[PDB]
């Protein structure tokens, strides 16, 4: 997998962000993680959703460099969102959310599962520390 640069346009909630990627606006869904939702009536504002949302937002808005990394599988979902690991100054936001107890590892779809193990490790640690959704 290689990293490519991108530029922030707007964070939408914890696991969806709009970025400028190779000249175009594009909506990206973070791979392998589910954060609580700030929207969707099927839900509403779930607990830790505003928190997950502000955490993704802040990491992205205070970054020097943002990079997107596609996995080995399909690169967009049925809604036209890019499916990617997103990095702020070299730190993967998908892992940072999970390590903080602000996201669960999602149901995994091969072959888009390259960082699955790593994420699962961080989720078990957050669970052990009883952080945020695990509290």
């Amino acid at each position: 997998l290689h990293k490519e640069p991108a530029t922030l346009i707007k964070a939408i909630d914890g696991d969806t962000v709009k970025l400028m990627y190779k000249g175009q606006p594009m909506t990206f869904r973070l791979l392998l993680v589910d954060t609580p939702e700030t929207k969707h009536p099927k839900k509403g504002v779930e607990k830790y959703g505003p928190e997950a949302s502000a955490f993704t937002k802040k990491m992205l808005e205070n970054a020097k460099k943002i990079e997107v990394e596609f996995d080995k599988g399909q690169r967009t979902d049925k809604y036209g969102r890019g499916l990617a690991y997103i990095y702020a100054d070299g730190k993967m936001i998908n892992e940072a959310l999970v390590r903080q107890g602000l996201a669960k590892v999602a149901y995994v779809y091969k072959p888009n599962n390259t960082h699955e193990q790593h994420l699962r490790k961080s989720e078990a640690q957050a669970k052990k520390e009883k952080l945020n959704i695990w509290s």
